């Protein structure tokens, strides 16, 4: 964990040294994406505790579309937030 910021109404989006960014929404779902990355893939982890990894040529359902729209609004925060252990 490089950087983590509560959003409210949104979620808890933390970056990770990897170069990860994941989001744990209010509902409980899960999505992690690699923002650099042109061939990265999604991971997308339901309320219910199943979770689905999507690479880049894969077809998106709704929800996992919606909350990857997310996060380009979420990175823009993570910008603000000063570094953990700062």
């Amino acid at each position: 964990p490089i950087k983590r910021i509560n959003v409210p109404e949104i979620g808890i989006a933390t970056e990770l040294s990897h170069g990860v960014v994941q989001v744990q929404f209010y509902d409980g779902s899960v999505v992690s994406v690699i923002p650099s990355m042109q061939g990265g893939g999604i991971t997308y982890t339901q309320p219910n505790g199943t979770s689905t990894h999507f690479g880049k040529g894969d077809d998106l359902p709704f929800p996992v579309r919606d909350r990857v729209g997310q996060i380009p609004n979420i990175q823009l925060k993570l910008k603000t937030a000063p570094l953990l252990g700062s």
